[PDB]
């Protein structure tokens, strides 16, 4: 069994490997790379996402959120604060002001230590699920509104014809912004690219031991877990990595930087923050592989999870026994 550990893998494949994206995903997997639920894949050195960013302050942040906190340093939730709409200028320059900017540091671990210490005392303003891609259109390799949609692949698989579209997101973050735990919608697959700024550091556990998350934030959560069987499914809820090793539950840590992209596995719970100003673009995908995790994804029917369009489809044809409730709470 390869990468039984179930590392973080990193790779850098050559030009010539980044022309298929699906045969690149599958190899990553012939390697083990989908046991750690992250793997981080670095462009080959020919590779541009596109030729400049120096005409991007225009593009308008809607509906920014302020992430405000609940709870302890290493257990905590968020709730998104609706804020005025900014530009991405306007939100550049909130992100270097004094009361936002990354404090001085020595290191990714200072940074870390600092962002575990302190997160709950301040409320950073994320603007995040921007429908949107900064992917030049002449690029062809790993251009994140290129992709083959989710609902090819399950039409490819199973014959099935469905209605809905798969497209890009932008997220605009500073420090101390924050993405809880969770896993993708359905247990697909997401793909993040860090077109620019400070890094962005993620925390994984092993779609193996993703169950052992769960009952430990069903401990750490309980009027939670009693209001919603897949509380996770709400995305927001924190544990910290030492309360994760206090718990014994498996996990890694690594930091993306720009230019870098991160891909998530079907079922590998994901947790991280922003160090400063950054840009990234993530979107959905599948493969053969995650049909299976489709099949068996929880859900949330509580009515807080609220997704896409899109989803319906999933659920409908995956999951026909639980669509009635999950529309239920869809509406
Ligand atoms: O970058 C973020 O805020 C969150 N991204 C993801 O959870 C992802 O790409 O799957
Ligand atoms: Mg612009
Ligand atoms: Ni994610
Ligand atoms: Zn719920």
């Amino acid at each position: 069994a390869q990468n039984p550990n179930c590392n973080i893998m990193i790779f850098h494949p050559t030009k010539e490997e980044f022309n298929d994206f699906d045969k690149y995903i599958a190899y990553m997997e012939s390697q083990g790379a989908h046991r750690a639920g992250l793997a981080k894949i670095i462009p080959p050195k020919e590779w541009k996402a596109r030729e400049t960013y120096d005409n991007i302050s225009e593009i308008l942040i809607a509906t920014p959120l302020q992430q405000v906190a609940s709870g302890r340093a290493g257990v905590f939730t968020q709730y998104h604060k609706k804020k005025k709409a900014m530009t991405v200028g306007e939100y550049r320059h909130l992100a270097n002001s004094k009361k936002y900017q990354t404090p001085p540091h020595q290191n990714f671990e200072d940074l870390e230590r600092k962002y575990w210490k302190n997160r709950i005392y301040n409320s950073p303003i994320y603007g995040a699920d921007i429908s949107g891609s900064l992917f030049d259109e002449n690029t062809k390799q790993w251009n994140l509104g290129h992709l083959g949609t989710i609902q090819d692949l399950l039409e490819k698989e199973c014959g099935v014809v469905i209605e809905g579209v798969n497209t890009p997101y932008l997220y605009f973050g500073m420090w101390k912004t924050t993405f809880a735990w969770h896993t993708e919608d359905m247990d697909l697959y997401s793909i993040n690219y860090l077109h620019l700024g400070e890094p962005k550091t993620w925390y994984v556990v092993p779609p193996e031991h993703g169950q052992r998350l769960e009952r430990l934030a069903r401990e750490l959560f309980p009027g939670s877990s009693r209001g919603c069987g897949a509380f996770l499914r709400h995305k927001v809820a924190l544990i910290s990595p030492t309360v994760l090793k206090e718990n014994g539950i498996p996990f890694n840590r690594i930091t993306q930087e720009a230019g870098e992209f991160m891909v998530t596995f079907p079922y590998g719970y994901h947790a991280g923050f922003n160090h400063g100003f950054n840009c990234a673009e993530a979107i959905n995908f599948a493969t053969p592989r995650w049909i299976d995790y489709g099949k068996m994804a929880s859900q949330c029917s509580c009515g807080e999870a609220r997704v896409t369009f899109s989803m319906d489809a999933f659920v409908r044809i995956l999951q026909p026994e639980r669509y009635d409730l999950w529309k239920r709470g869809q509406d």
